């Protein structure tokens, strides 16, 4: 029922977009089934993870507060695919940072994708009362990723930068204020029930299930394979700021530094085994184990003091936690 | 005193992005420093061709309709340089087209760019009564934008749609919408005179002057030196859907458009020059002043109708018209 619903408010989303090309933007047919095919490349595929948690935090407050279900659940669908052709936007960005056409049209690509986030919202979304405040807050959370890309990017130019509470700080915007903080945000919106819980406590569970969810990946990126991953690992190669790299530079003797600087962020097959080496002697697994622990409980304690305030939102967010664990 | 207050409205627009950057998003001063240098550098130096229009429309409609002569004023230099910073991240993607740190830097200097527009938006105008319909329209601009690239870009895949009648939609989408009916618009938002004039009259009007500075802009391209131009033309060798190609293969003969089908689009310095002797011996140059001339009579003309229900209003649409004539 969840899964259904949200393909076929796709459907609903599409056919709109494509039509007003169509008939609003004087677009010939040979370039319309060229968009339907680039939506469908780019938007579907994943696991809708951003957008179905709009859905279950959006039932729950409809449930534990019947035209107005109708319009709340489907008021959810479109806030879903809202920020599934966001992630969609996101991840053309990410294709071209690694009179060609092929190029043109990525960069088109993202540029149209981004745009019908509001172009479906100024629809589906015209006579509701907060249109404004959403597409405001969806314009901010927007905003302060691409703030989160300028810390991620540029962490290793300006390993002064490899502390943790830097590392938090690019998790946090680069990634839990749109994939955990959005779609909270958004399911409270459609419900109308925004002022009725604890922002603070609500933020401070998207930055914790974000970097939970942050460091297993980080760690994922080292050892675990490429076919049993789904991608190849890179982040020894790109010299990114990951949480095995600020943990090893804590525990690590004055050579084991040295020897760190000198294979980090190396294409050579050795210098990243090397790294790999140096993370297993350090025993980085072991205390990845234990800080993972720390931030769950962390997360069951926060969910607690918002279900003191919020009842039914909280059931929705151990869920979203439950599937981050 | 226009380019002055404009100079000094972005001073002031400058600090609370960056004060924003360090306050609410925790940004360290070395990052501070250098999105102020990318913000001059993108922002600065042009004409303001686009921004400095908003203030002319808006400085009639105070007078010809005192505290809010000052906030009327205000508010169009924010939504000029709203223009400004949009068209700097236009140019910005432009660049990309044509673990690489300066392609991730030039990513993200066009998502700040464009994300800037809403942050100026939504602090400046948070109690205007238009700040909803303002981020509207302006997304729908540049949405129109995005689309009008897309018609640009694959204008030669999919001869066929090197007509005038496509010409004029890509002028229309790809820059006249954004760069002549987008200034006029937010200048009737910021004096709230917006349904007092004739929107029809409004957007043909826009159409027909981004037509006439296309066409300019296409033969200049072509003809005008490098360095009096102040760019390389390179619209044949990028094989462009310009008005001297839908107008040639308009009157050539049969071999004319084979020979110009055998040149066209190619980096060859002699092609190149084929292509520009075909162009000279068909007298392009000739037809140019006159289609120009009868773009120019149907400028003269709608102002008029436009000046039977909007007297002040077509004041600045003839400043602006002037200094595109
Ligand atoms: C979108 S994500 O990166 O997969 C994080 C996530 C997960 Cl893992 C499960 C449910 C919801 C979310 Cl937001
Ligand atoms: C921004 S532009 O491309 O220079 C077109 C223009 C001109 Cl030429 C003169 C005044 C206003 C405008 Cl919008």
């Amino acid at each position: 029922m969840p899964m259904q619903m949200f393909m076929q408010v796709y459907d609903e989303i599409q056919m709109f977009l494509l039509e007003e090309l169509e008939l609003k933007f004087d677009m010939d047919p040979n370039r319309v089934r060229y968009l339907r095919k680039m939506m469908d490349t780019t938007c579907l595929g994943g696991k809708y993870n951003r957008g179905l948690t709009v859905i279950d935090v959006a039932e729950s407050l409809l449930s534990l507060s019947g035209a107005r279900r109708k319009r709340v659940l489907h008021d959810a669908c479109v806030c879903g695919w809202m920020i599934e052709f966001l992630q969609a936007h996101y991840l053309v960005e990410d294709d071209i940072m690694d009179p060609d056409v092929t190029v043109q049209c990525a960069i088109n690509d993202g540029l149209l994708l981004k745009s019908w986030t509001h172009m479906m919202a100024m629809h589906f979304f015209a006579d509701r009362p907060f249109l404004q405040d959403l597409l405001c807050r969806f314009n901010r959370v927007d905003y302060t990723t691409a703030v989160g890309q300028l810390y991620d990017v540029t962490s290793m130019f300006d390993f002064a930068e490899f502390t943790l509470s830097n590392y938090k700080r690019i998790v946090k915007y680069k990634t839990a204020y749109y994939t955990y903080l959005l779609p909270l945000v958004m399911g409270l919106i459609v419900s109308e029930a925004l002022p009725t819980v604890d922002m603070g406590v609500t933020e401070e569970l998207a930055m914790l299930m974000g970097e939970y969810f942050q460091v297993q990946d980080d760690v994922m990126d080292c050892f675990t394979p490429p076919e049993r991953l789904g991608k190849v690992g890179t982040d020894i190669q790109d010299a990114k700021c990951s949480w095995l790299a600020v943990t090893f530079l804590a525990k690590a003797s004055s050579a084991q530094v040295a020897e760190f600087k000198a294979n980090y962020g190396s294409g050579d097959s050795e210098k990243v085994a090397t790294v790999r080496r140096l993370y297993e002697e350090a025993d980085l697994q072991g205390d990845y184990v234990a800080y993972e622990a720390a931030v769950a409980e962390q997360v069951k304690e926060l969910i607690e003091k918002l279900r003191l305030c919020s009842p039914g939102f909280a059931a929705s967010v151990e869920t979203l936690w439950g599937k981050t664990y």
